[PDB]
């Protein structure tokens, strides 16, 4: 309903909904993403200019806005793949060659997110969009801020994002760096592929599960299911403090990552 037709709802979030628009002359499809002001013009001013900026093959499409009364709607690259949450069987995951190649795909999406002063802040399966030749692009810069400008860093000071995927230092600390938050989901994210399971509610010292990876103690689940290439890295990523943590450039030098295994 707005020069396209609004054919099927696609991701009924809080705040609004996205939805299958098909234009009818050129049958070309897209998600609209449809948010009523009344029901933050805030958050959603910043959505839209953080979205502006983005252009690359592993990040959601922006295509445009229009403000219709209350009504924002983003235009948005429609991912007929839908989300990689879908394609982990839940406790078993999916076969390793898949899981590498998505995260070699989220690795070049967050680079760039990074390298232009991003960062995403809410990297997770249902975030993880597919197209049509199942390639991942990340979605949804509702959470999403800036961490350089000029060349200069500023460390984070709001909570957010969800709490199993979350850094045990935005827990903890006052003020953080952006960037290995990012790398942390991430890692859980791969911990999600290669094992069909989250190994924590939230990294807390209350957390017994969390407690227990901190103790090494990799003969539980969700570890034992994962196998000892992809679990070195993880070794070197889910690590606790932000500053020993393992960052991207070296993440591609890590020997599962650099593993052939895939057609
Ligand atoms: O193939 C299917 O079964 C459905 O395909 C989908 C399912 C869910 C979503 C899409 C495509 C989207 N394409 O862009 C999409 C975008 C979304 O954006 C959310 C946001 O920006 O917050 C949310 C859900 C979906």
């Amino acid at each position: 309903v707005e020069d396209w037709d609004l054919v099927q709802t696609l991701g009924e979030g809080a705040y609004g909904e996205v939805q299958l628009a098909v234009n009818r002359v050129t049958e070309e499809a897209v998600a609209v993403k449809i948010v009523d002001m009344k029901r933050c013009p805030e958050n959603i001013k910043k959505e839209i200019c953080i979205n502006k900026m983005l252009n690359h093959e592993n990040v959601v499409k922006f295509y445009g806005h229009r403000r219709e009364g209350n009504i924002q709607y983003l235009f948005l690259e429609y991912c007929s793949g839908g989300e990689l949450f879908d394609r982990i069987e839940p406790d078993i995951g999916m076969p390793e060659p898949d899981a590498q190649r998505f995260f070699h795909q989220l690795m070049a999406g967050v680079v760039y997110l990074h390298g232009i002063g991003i960062t995403h802040r809410d990297i997770k399966p249902e975030n993880l969009l597919l197209d049509e030749r199942d390639n991942l692009k990340i979605s949804d810069f509702g959470l999403a801020t800036v961490f350089r400008y000029n060349n200069r860093e500023r460390l984070l000071n709001k909570m957010c994002g969800t709490l199993p995927y979350v850094a045990p230092e935005l827990l903890k600390r006052r003020e953080f760096h952006a960037e290995p938050v990012d790398v942390w989901s991430c890692g859980i994210v791969l911990t999600a592929m290669l094992a069909g399971e989250l190994p924590w509610d939230q990294p807390s010292d209350s957390c017994q599960e969390y407690s227990d990876w901190k103790e090494k103690k990799t003969y539980l689940n969700p570890w034992k299911k994962i196998d000892s290439a992809p679990l070195a890295l993880l070794h070197k990523i889910l690590v606790e403090n932000p500053s020993a943590r393992i960052t991207i450039p070296d993440i591609k030098k890590d020997r599962w990552y650099n593993k052939p295994l895939k057609k």
